[PDB]
């Protein structure tokens, strides 16, 4: 909106980096140098061109990030550095000690969740997605890297919203994915159901459909394929329809956001509080 980039102060002073957590900009564990309060802190490269971008992603974090299930927005700063050279942005958002869903799982012997784990974090995932949906917002990229977990395992989403290159495309939706039949390929609101089911897939056996798989097949998998079960028949048949709800090709034919959060699965989670403990115990 009408957000000055200009008076963006140098962090200097203001936030100040501990270490670094993943790559993408970086991500860091930073600090609010009086206080002592951690931080996550994404830094990234800037143009004058993409002065239109960053003023629309810090006025999206700004009005969306106020909500239970969405990490917190704190401030923005901007590194001025000398002329011809980028500055550097930083975007300064609430730390989540415990990391990412995906970090989860590489600390669970087995690889594997709990089912009643997967039902509340996943009812907490819906929960943020209904947020940002009802306010024209998709979210873009649902995977364990972007659902983090605060040490009271209060499951918070991160990475909403935001060229000729490809990526990852193992949570991609079939409509997401563009091909002779999908010409135009366009994110809807409903993707994100299905890189949630996929999600869901996730936590549930350790990896995504097709991860041992080369991308550029996963890529082309994915759309002529039927929509992945999972591989085990061991499954409550609430978790399985819950997959078969979320991960059905035609999106047209997807339920919405605010059908899914009605199924069993999520609806019906007695144990919530003794899953929220659990999690807090296998957080060390």
């Amino acid at each position: 909106d009408e957000i000055d980039l200009s008076a963006l102060r140098d962090p200097a002073g203001i936030f100040e980096l501990v270490e670094l957590v993943g790559n993408g900009g970086q991500v860091y564990k930073g600090r609010h140098v009086k206080t002592g309060q951690l931080a996550a802190i994404k830094v990234m490269d800037v143009t004058g061109d993409e002065e239109e971008e960053i003023k629309q992603e810090i006025n999206m974090l700004k009005k969306y990030s106020h909500h239970r299930n969405i990490a917190t927005y704190y401030g923005a700063f901007i590194k001025k550095n000398p002329p011809g050279m980028d500055d550097q942005l930083w975007l300064v958002m609430e730390f989540c000690g415990a990391g990412s869903v995906t970090d989860l799982i590489k600390n669970t012997k087995g690889n594997t969740l709990k089912e009643e784990w997967i039902a509340y974090i996943c009812r907490e995932i819906l929960r943020g997605l209904s947020h940002l949906h009802q306010h024209k917002v998709i979210h873009r990229d649902i995977k364990g890297q972007n659902v983090l977990l605060t040490e009271n395992a209060e499951v918070k989403l991160v990475d909403f919203g935001v060229n000729t290159f490809i990526g990852t495309p193992y949570w991609m939706a079939p409509e997401v994915i563009a091909c002779d039949e999908n010409p135009d390929a366009t994110y809807d609101f409903k993707s994100d159901l299905w890189s949630l089911g996929i999600t869901a897939i996730e936590m549930a056996e350790g990896a995504p459909p097709l991860c041992d798989m080369h991308p550029m097949r996963a890529l082309f998998l994915i759309p002529r394929n039927p929509a992945p079960r999972l591989k085990s028949k061991k499954w409550s048949k609430k978790f399985q329809s819950f997959i078969e709800s979320c991960l059905v090709k035609n999106h047209s034919q997807r339920p919405a956001t605010e059908q899914l959060m009605k199924h069993p699965f999520i609806r019906d989670q007695p144990n919530e509080r003794q899953v929220r403990i659990q999690l807090k115990d296998h957080i060390d």
